[PDB]
């Protein structure tokens, strides 16, 4: 006997996609347009297109899957690969071509400066929802405690925790938000649904059970040392006086919250519920004994999206794979910058940094390595290109990037095609060390595939006799989100 195929434990994705388009009008961030000094990813691809800023369209490109079944374990790891989840799509942007830089952060209240205008926002939210007969303690360690004391004992505020489910009270309220701040979209309640609604996460940690929604609600009360259940999707449903007046969609993952989306009523301005959702978001990452609060994407040159730097914390390097404190490299990425780091203690790299030895420590002095690697000069292509001839030797269906520039000209698409150099995937050299280390054996008796022809699943027991289009497929997953975590990925195909 063989043990049952335990789906507590499985991935299943579609094939990789890479989608890339003019960033007039594909990006919602940018829409395209850019000062000349934010236009390129690095000083250098600056340098090569000096005066001639004009003659590149930016593209905005993305990568990635969509999800049938993703546990909150996995998708804590993709978190912190650089992906977020839209809907059950998960994906992020190519870094290196994307007209806008968007970097992972996440924080605590380690971090979390109180700042005069986040105390504001807190002082002005308390006195909407507090009576005058409230009688504070004489002193509280933190502002976490100030807001779990009084919180609780309004009588005309209330927010509760609940499986993420479609209302028409939610999908009404949503209607309303994304209308005033011109969301461009449909915004049917089809779409609503599957948004923030519908995810790819487990029924247990959708629907949960009675006992871990009353615990959850219980937060404020929580103890140090105290922890909760709940992991997966969540609604925190915000009401005054009986009437819905926010909604926040949360994943709870092992390491902390990840905020989705945060929706408020346009007549509440005054509330100022934005700031307000996410300090008191960053207090149940506190009070349930997590590390980390995650606010999706930091770009840092535009204003919808680095709001997000007044909370604090670190940004994911995707290249070496650790997190870099924002206030240490803040200065260096004014300009839309990538950032790759390399300690300076360290000789110049002759490649792109290797996923699999010694770490990079930003404790340690260091330098932004990006054009050494990925500049007009750099030398990841160089590499690229040899890997690719070997890969070739394995039935890998990849062809050479031999263009000079990643930048789209003006003249003066295959969406399974990755380009060969992405940073954060697994460099085409390392995936060559892995075949030729035999590594990639490991793939047999544990990756499966759903076949669609057949209609069935099928455990893979010789990878290397695969057809080259399935073994195409599941190396670019493991150029995504590794060896480890495809091993136990069910690929639709
Ligand atoms: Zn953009």
């Amino acid at each position: 006997e063989v043990a049952a195929m335990d789906f507590t434990d499985k991935l299943i994705i579609s094939r990789p996609l890479y989608i890339s388009d003019n960033a007039d009008p594909k990006c919602g961030y940018c829409n395209g347009k850019k000062d000349s000094s934010h236009k390129f990813a690095s000083p250098g691809w600056s340098d090569f297109y000096k005066g001639d800023e004009d003659k590149v369209e930016l593209q905005s490109s993305t990568v990635g899957f969509n999800s049938e079944l993703v546990n909150a374990e996995t998708y804590d790891k993709l978190c912190n690969l650089g992906f977020r989840r839209s809907g059950s799509f998960m994906y992020k942007t190519d870094m290196l071509r994307n007209c806008c830089r968007l970097y992972t952060i996440r924080t605590n209240e380690k971090y979390l400066t109180m700042s005069k205008e986040l105390k504001t926002s807190l002082k002005r939210f308390k006195k909407k929802i507090t009576s005058p007969e409230f009688k504070p303690q004489p002193k509280y360690v933190s502002w976490i405690d100030e807001l779990c004391d009084y919180e609780p004992k309004s009588t005309s505020f209330k927010a509760v925790f609940e499986p993420a489910e479609f209302t028409d009270e939610k999908y009404d309220l949503y209607v309303r938000y994304q209308h005033y701040i011109h969301s461009d979209e449909d915004n049917t309640p089809s779409q609503f649904e599957s948004f923030l609604c519908d995810t790819p996460f487990t029924d247990s940690e959708i629907t949960g059970t009675e006992k871990e929604w009353e615990q959850l609600n219980n937060w404020h009360n929580l103890q140090p040392g105290e922890r909760v259940t709940k992991n997966g999707p969540a609604h925190e449903c915000y009401y005054h006086n009986g009437k819905l007046i926010a909604l926040s969609v949360l994943d709870f993952l092992p390491s902390g919250v990840s905020s989705v989306y945060f929706i408020w009523d346009p007549d509440y301005y005054d509330w100022s519920l934005g700031k307000v959702s996410a300090l008191r978001e960053l207090a149940l990452v506190s009070k349930i004994g997590r590390p980390y609060y995650y606010l999706g994407y930091y770009i840092d040159d535009c204003p919808k999206m680095n709001y997000k730097a007044k909370f604090g914390g670190e940004i994911l390097d995707v290249c070496n794979q650790k997190y870099v404190p924002l206030s240490k490299i803040h200065q260096i990425i004014k300009h839309n910058e990538l950032f790759v780091g390399l300690n300076s203690t360290v000789a110049s790299p002759d490649s792109e940094i290797l996923i699999t030895s010694d770490k990079i420590n930003f404790d340690e002095p260091f330098i932004n390595a990006v054009d050494d690697i990925y500049g007009p000069n750099g030398n990841a292509s160089q590499n690229a290109i040899t890997s690719v001839a070997k890969l070739r030797k394995y039935g890998i269906n990849y062809s050479p990037d031999l263009q000079r520039s990643i930048y789209k000209e003006i003249p003066n698409k295959d969406v399974y095609r990755i380009p060969n150099v992405v940073p954060g995937l697994v460099p085409l050299m390392e995936i060559v060390s892995l075949f030729e280390s035999g590594k990639m054996n490991e793939l047999n008796n544990n990756v499966v595939l759903f076949d669609t022809k057949i209609n069935a699943l099928r455990i893979v027991r010789d990878f290397i006799s695969e057809k080259p289009e399935i073994k195409t497929v599941i190396t670019d997953v493991i150029r995504l989100i590794g060896l480890d975590n495809t091993k136990k990925a069910i690929i639709i195909i």
